[PDB]
């Protein structure tokens, strides 16, 4: 069974605290583990994140982008099934200008209640996918 | 104040069932009159459809794609909110060949809880932001 509704709506507040914290640590604390994240659509084929490779990745991130802000604008938590979405816009500033996304984020609950452990996320991932590899993977 | 959650749970099942029946008017049941569409994300600016501008899109739009499936991946339905989410990949053949789409679809209720009010659609939006303006 999934754990009690109030658990999970007070998760569900803290995991978007931690986001907007915009700090590494500070965010993966409410992710389980186990937890994994998926960029959607399943037709762009972006593997699976693990919580470790979210730890390699978060870092440089979040310094490359400063003043980032999170704007909350819809959630919808479904408790029997343990599950919510979260939309979501975000901006900051980078060197090369400035920085927008928005995010339809699939969220999984634990059993305990207080920990995500599965995301799935539509987004823009060029970022990710493009940007990271090359001031990251080949520099080093 | 939402509608019970299973009346709610009816209209998201009959949704469902017009959007893969694939006829503009089976999927227009479920709309309530005022109910709106809007591609997401935001910054697209891709302009809102009416439920007239639907009725008027969907007939040649459908007819473009046959064979269309649907599979719903996932739903999500807060009934204290009224709302619900549903992410959906869509299948269909057309003459440039096969065709993919996959949907996060952000419903709203009506109060009385038998229709759906408004729709934010995330999706792959470039036949409706490239192909139609294009075409007019
Ligand atoms: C005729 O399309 C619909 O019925 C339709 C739909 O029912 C839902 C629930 C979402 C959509 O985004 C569309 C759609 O508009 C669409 C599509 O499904 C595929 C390609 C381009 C599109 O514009």
């Amino acid at each position: 069974m999934p754990a009690p509704a109030e658990v999970q709506a007070a998760t569900l507040e803290k995991f978007i605290q931690g986001w907007a914290g915009w700090t590494p640590d500070g965010f993966l604390a409410n992710w389980s583990e186990d937890c994994t994240q998926k960029t959607l659509p399943f037709s762009s084929g972006v593997p699976l994140r693990t919580r470790a490779d979210t730890e390699k990745l978060f870092p440089v991130l979040m310094s490359l982008m400063s003043n980032f802000t999170l704007d909350i604008h819809n959630v919808v938590h479904d408790a029997p099934q343990g599950k919510a979405v979260i939309y979501a816009l975000t901006k900051a500033d980078t060197p090369f200008g400035p920085y927008r996304n928005e995010h339809a984020i699939f969220l999984w609950f634990n059993e305990i209640g207080d920990r995500v452990q599965k995301i799935e996320e539509m987004f823009d991932a060029v970022v990710i996918q493009e940007f990271l590899p090359k001031l990251d993977k080949y520099v080093a």
